[PDB]
């Protein structure tokens, strides 16, 4: 029962952020959705959340649209395919 491996989370943060339909979404509400959907979050929360937090300031394709439910995390296609060279 071995759990799922560790790679680029960039993809992860994206598909919950993605969630929504301008593709902003609160860190809060990806939390939740992380351990819910994988409880391998459910004991070292303190090294992901560290990591997630590093990555996020340094990630411009990352944006806070401040609102009035609280500001929410979202990524430009623009930015983040700035940087992605996938093909």
């Amino acid at each position: 029962a071995e759990v799922r491996p560790p790679f680029t989370y960039a993809s992860l943060i994206r598909q919950a952020i993605l969630e929504s339909p301008e593709k902003q979404l609160t860190l809060n509400e990806i939390y939740n959705w992380f351990t819910r959907m994988f409880p391998y979050f459910r004991r070292n929360a303190a090294t992901w959340k560290n990591a997630v937090r590093h990555n996020l300031s340094l990630h411009k394709y990352f944006v806070r649209v401040e609102n009035v439910k609280g500001a929410v995390w979202t990524v430009d296609e623009v930015e983040f395919q700035k940087r992605r060279p996938q093909k």
